[PDB]
C-alpha cells in the first residue's frame, strides 16, 4: 500500500506549478479522502451543476417538479449556451429533463439559471448542500451574477472535503430516486467537455462520470480550471478525484495536464494493488 507514496507522488505533480492546486482523492479501501490544499476556498465555476443537478432531481423525487414538466425559454428574457445554438426561433419550450441534460453534459449557462428559477435560486442550492452534512462549501451566485464581475465566482467556492463528500454522496446513490440517479450518471459520463482533464491520461475506453469547470482567461490568468468526478476501476469499484487548479499563471494546457497527472498517480497506484493478486 503505503498510501503516504501516493500524496508524495501528487505532491511531486503539483511542485512549482504556478497555481494553486486543490486535490481530494478517494480510493475504494480509504475511510477518508486524501486531500491536497485542504484549508483553501476553490472556486467551484460550473461543478456547481453537479450540485444543482443534485437539487433539481430530489425535488423531482419529492414530486414537487417533473421531468417532462416545460420550461418557456424566451430569448429576449434571458453567455455560453448550446441550448440557445441548437434552437431556433425567439422562443420556445424544453422539459426540465432537457434543461439538466443541458446544464450537467454541456455545461449550459442558461439552463443552469432556468433551472436555478425552479428550485428556489443560489441559496435554495446552499441549504441543499448543508443538508447533506456538507459543510465546507458555499453558494451564493448564480450564472448570470457570474458573467457581470468576475470577483464574484469566488462567492462559489468548495474545500477539497467539500468537493470529496458531495462525490462521495452521489457515487453512493443514496440521494436520488434509481430512475433519477441512472440520470445524472448518464450525463456525467457521456459528457465530451474535458478530455484532457481527469480523463486526460487514463486508458481510452476507462468510465468517468465528471463534471468540469473553467472560468474565463483574465489578465493572463485563470481563476479555475476543474474537474470532478468518478472514475471506475477494472474491478468496478469507484475512485473519486477532484483537481481544482485555481489562479493558475499557466497555460491552459498546462493546467489541463496538472488534472490528468494527478488522476492518473490515483488510477495507476488503484491498478498497482489490484496487478498484485
Amino acid at each position: 500500500a503505503q498510501s503516504p507514496l501516493l500524496k508524495e507522488q501528487i505532491e511531486t505533480i503539483v511542485t512549482g506549478k504556478k497555481a494553486t492546486v486543490g486535490v481530494a482523492v478517494w480510493g475504494p479501501d480509504d475511510l477518508e479522502p486524501l486531500l491536497l490544499n485542504p484549508f483553501e476556498k476553490f472556486p467551484m465555476q460550473s461543478v456547481f451543476k453537479l450540485h444543482l443537478a443534485m437539487l433539481v432531481l430530489h425535488q423531482v423525487d419529492q414530486g414537487k417538479l417533473d421531468l417532462n414538466q416545460s420550461v418557456t425559454v424566451n430569448r429576449a428574457a434571458v453567455t455560453w449556451s448550446p441550448m440557445m445554438k441548437d434552437h431556433q426561433g425567439d422562443e420556445f419550450t424544453v422539459a426540465v429533463q432537457q434543461l439538466l441534460q443541458y446544464s450537467v453534459s454541456h455545461s449550459d449557462n442558461v439552463a443552469c439559471d432556468l433551472l436555478f428559477e425552479l428550485v428556489g435560486g443560489p441559496q435554495a442550492l446552499h441549504a441543499y448542500i448543508q443538508s447533506l452534512g456538507v459543510k465546507e462549501a458555499a453558494v451564493v451566485a448564480n450564472e448570470a451574477q457570474m458573467h457581470a464581475d468576475d470577483q464574484v465566482q469566488y462567492q462559489n467556492w468548495t474545500s477539497m472535503k467539500a468537493a470529496a463528500q458531495v462525490l462521495q454522496k452521489f457515487e453512493q446513490k443514496k440521494q436520488l430516486s434509481e430512475t433519477s440517479q441512472a440520470l445524472l450518471w448518464k450525463w456525467m459520463v457521456e459528457t465530451t467537455t474535458g478530455p484532457q482533464r481527469l480523463k486526460g491520461l487514463l486508458p481510452a475506453g476507462t468510465i468517468v462520470a465528471h463534471k468540469t469547470g473553467t472560468s474565463g482567461v483574465r489578465a493572463g490568468k485563470t481563476a479555475a480550471t476543474n474537474d470532478a468526478g468518478v472514475i471506475m476501476l477494472p474491478d468496478g469499484r469507484p475512485l473519486l478525484v477532484a483537481v481544482f487548479v485555481k489562479d493558475s499563471a499557466e497555460s491552459e494546457r498546462t493546467n489541463e495536464a496538472i488534472i490528468a497527472q494527478v488522476a492518473q498517480a490515483a488510477y495507476q497506484f488503484e491498478l498497482k494493488k489490484l496487478s498484485a493478486v
